[PDB]
């Protein structure tokens, strides 16, 4: 059970591995005001962390979603919709919950795979 | 690290395995009114699912509990202490969330391992 | 795909384990009134528990961090970056959700592995 650690800070790891699994950070807007743009945004950094840790979103097991306002609960999933692999999506959950910026909309929470 | 999914969407699987472990999507309420029977119902499709990827509640690993009001915790605590198999309780957390309809009360999301 | 459980009440298990992977249950502060104090007691028994599992704080993969006010965020911040591992630091998500007490300020939800 070895753990791999990438992206590390002295807070938080972007991503850990161990045994095949890969958690993520939770990913938030770096880009976009609107729930479309950032959740889009966020999706773009999943990807890239994924692509670094040997995954991708095709081999994704899990997600929590956070929303900041459930209002935008279909402009988040519009834009999700279109960036899962058919046939393989996830389990999802989601919910609302305020995150550390107020300016921040949508939060997603990863687990995944490795490759093989 | 083989995939299965389970009860595949266009936007989610109602549950993902890999190497012997079951990740369920949210379980969302989708009969009764209170949060006794919205729990119940819950506890119950979880139920269902588990036996789906070969697993049951007494493999459960972790249940996340999101209430969209903290003030029906004792009434979910009544229909969840009447379902955990005895002795083999899992990981638990609670929080508070609103979730993606009003009238939703309660969503668990499991964690499980299938049965050899 | 053998499950062990720690400090298993009639509601849940402190901690659960199976095949090397350590799942705790949500840990709620039981000293303390500021966001600091509570933080500090609830990442001490964090601590405690590892150390049951057969684990430590160096060897967390996962860590999702519930504040009841984001206005704490600083405050819990500085106990937790004071706390991890230094090169070993986990994935982390940190929300805002309202807890089962309302003097409770902070609950951290920890995935683990059993050293080898």
């Amino acid at each position: 059970m070895d753990i791999r650690y990438f992206g590390t800070t002295p807070r938080y790891s972007e991503a850990v591995g161990a045994n095949g699994l890969i958690f993520l950070s939770g990913m938030v807007p770096e880009n976009g005001e609107t729930a479309a743009e950032q959740t889009a945004d966020v999706l773009a950094q999943i990807d890239r962390w994924l692509a670094e840790c040997g995954s991708d979103k095709a081999h994704v097991l899990d997600a929590v979603i956070y929303l900041r306002d459930m209002g935008d609960y279909a402009e988040m999933n519009g834009v999700w919709d279109a960036w899962v692999a058919a046939g393989r999506t996830p389990a999802r959950a989601c919910v609302e919950a305020r995150l550390a910026r107020p300016e921040w909309r949508v939060e997603i929470k990863i687990t995944a795979v490795k490759r093989d």
